[PDB]
């Protein structure tokens, strides 16, 4: 009995109740990025870069 | 009995109830990116970069 | 009995009830980034950079 | 154009999302009544007695 | 254009999200009544007695 | 244009989000009544007695 990675809960989302009541919803993108409406999301990275919002970068590595 | 990777829950989403009531929903993209409406999503990466929102980058590595 | 990684809860979101009542919702992006409406999100990184809001950077590494 | 019984909604249940997560559920009745777990129920009576919970009455009209 | 019973909503339940997470649930009745777990219920009576909880009465009209 | 029973909302329940997290729930009735857990319930009576909690009365109209 050593339990190194024992009973864990990592990056967990549970017991969520949402009610969305919108009459109109608009998104007009012309460049870059847009991220909307992220709900009940979970991740678990090991040796890596974990993102849940965007990188949104015009990476212009020129010449 | 050592339980190295014992009873885990990693990157888990459970028990979710959502009600969406929208009359109109519009997205007008003209460039870049748009990500909407991500619900009840789970991931687990090992030795890698995990993303749940977009990279959204005009990677212009020129010359 | 040593319990090194014993019964943990890391990066956990539970028991959430939200009610959103909006008549109109608009986003008009013309460049850069926009991130809206992130609810009940959890992450757990190991040896990495974890983000839940965007990088939003016009990385212009020129010449 | 008079619209006496015009566009009505009476006794209506709509847009319901439920998630029930129980490990054990028991009911041990020995007399009378038991009513459990009534969800998303609608009725419309005209000239009558409408019930959605039980009468539960040992009507002992004796002699 | 008179609209006597015009666009009504009477006895209406809409846009409901519930999440129930119970490990054990017991009901042990030995007499009378028990009513549990009534969710998202709607009624509309006209010239009548409308009930959504029980009558629960040992009506002993004797002799 | 007179709008006698115009655009009404009577006995209406909408936009409800609930999250119940109980480990044990018990009800041990031995007589009378018990009513528990009534959520998102709506009624509309006309010329009648509307109840949403029980009558609970041992009506012993004797002799």
């Amino acid at each position: 009995v050593l339990y190194v990675g024992s009973k864990t809960k990592e990056g967990v989302v549970h017991g969520v109740a949402t009610v969305a009541e919108k009459t109109k919803e608009q998104v007009t993108n012309v460049g870059g990025a847009v991220v909307t409406g992220v709900t009940a999301v979970a991740q678990k990275t090991v040796e890596g870069a974990g993102s849940i919002a965007a990188a949104t970068g015009f990476v212009k590595k020129d010449q």
